[PDB]
């Protein structure tokens, strides 16, 4: 486990997407996680379908919200997930139309990080790859972030309200951080990314609800 790692540099990350006016962030987090592993396992990098999840995961609420663990279990039971091309994103709830022939991957379960354990989280990102996480993205300081390691005393570790993708970690000007991939488009934050404080008392609940798919 290095002191710094960026999976974008390793080609384990697809370009930044934009969920739009739909609470499908959980879907984008799941997908991002699957894409890392799929890349790690097969050597290819393609866009998996968040819409597949939105319409098909019955234990979740589509645009009204959901959990990544539910999304992972779905892919396992369904024995697959479609590629973005085979099931494009519409940003709206629709009936499940999973196309078996557009299948791009699947998974055989998932693994959760010990709640609140930033150490294990780092270990997971180092060992396995991009990890799905939930944070508190309610603060105005988060909405308008652009540079530097983000942090705010007002952040609530118990009000988890946004699922996001941990694609790395490092240290900038003395500050350890998490390299986070958002789904609000590229013109947001730093080209769609945000570096959030690491080892700063589990800032914004970064390690409270994290997991990764297993293939
Ligand atoms: C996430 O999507 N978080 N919400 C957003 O990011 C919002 C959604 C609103 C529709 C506005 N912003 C947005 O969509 O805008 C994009 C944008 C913003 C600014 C500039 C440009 C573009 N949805 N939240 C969840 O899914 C949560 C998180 C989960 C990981 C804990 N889950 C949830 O609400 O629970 C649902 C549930 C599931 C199963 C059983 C019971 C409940």
């Amino acid at each position: 486990a290095p002191d710094s790692v960026d999976y974008r540099k390793k080609g384990y990350v697809t370009p930044v997407k934009n969920q739009g006016q739909c609470g499908s962030c959980w879907a984008f987090s799941s997908v991002g996680a699957l894409e890392g592993q799929l890349k790690k396992k097969t050597g290819k990098l393609l866009n998996l379908s968040p819409q597949n999840l939105v319409d098909c995961v019955s234990e979740n609420d589509g645009c009204g919200g959901g959990y990544m663990t539910n999304a992972f279990q779905y892919v396992q039971k369904n024995r697959g997930i479609d590629s973005e091309d085979a099931y494009p994103y519409v940003g709206q709830e629709e009936s499940c139309m999973y196309n078996p022939t557009g299948k791009a991957a699947k998974c055989r379960g998932y693994r959760e990080i010990p709640e609140g354990n930033e150490k294990a989280l780092k270990r997971a990102v180092a060992r396995v790859g991009p990890v799905s996480v939930a944070i508190d993205a309610s603060l105005t300081s988060f909405q308008f972030y652009s540079k530097g390691v983000y942090y705010d005393e007002s952040c609530n570790s118990d009000n988890l309200n946004h699922a996001v993708l941990a694609v790395g970690y490092g240290i900038q000007k003395g500050n350890k951080h998490w390299i986070i991939k958002n789904s609000w488009g590229e013109n947001w934050g730093n080209k769609g990314y945000i570096l959030m404080a690491r080892n700063k008392n589990n800032a914004c609940g970064i390690a409270n609800l994290a997991s990764f798919p297993k293939m």
